[PDB]
């Protein structure tokens, strides 16, 4: 029946019907294993929006420190034909250190 609702802390939406992916995560530290697998299955599926595709991943999570390489590795191959309204974009903190990647090992 009809029940009024208070504001929300963590909630989840994926938007990939008959548009391009529009999807918001608002969680921290916590996994997004259920985010990043629609938002790869419905890219590969269909971003066929008609009118303008938005594609805006908003992965608002904060201090949960994402491996955007991950997902950027992925988004290369998108990159190469971003004439869609792409964006993604996430909270991470930056961090000024020298990752200097050498492996000895």
């Amino acid at each position: 029946g009809s029940h009024m609702k208070t504001k929300k802390q963590q909630y989840v939406t994926i938007k990939g019907t008959k548009n391009g992916l529009t999807l918001h995560l608002d969680d921290a530290c916590s996994f997004d294993e259920l985010l990043d697998g629609l938002q790869n299955m419905l890219s590969i599926e269909q971003y066929t929006d008609g009118k303008g595709q938005k594609i805006s991943v908003h992965v608002k999570l904060g201090n949960r420190f994402l491996y955007k390489e991950q997902e950027e590795q992925l988004t290369e191959l998108i990159a190469s034909k971003k004439d869609l309204f792409v964006h993604s974009i996430d909270s991470e903190v930056i961090t000024k250190k020298e990752a200097q990647q050498i492996r000895e090992e």
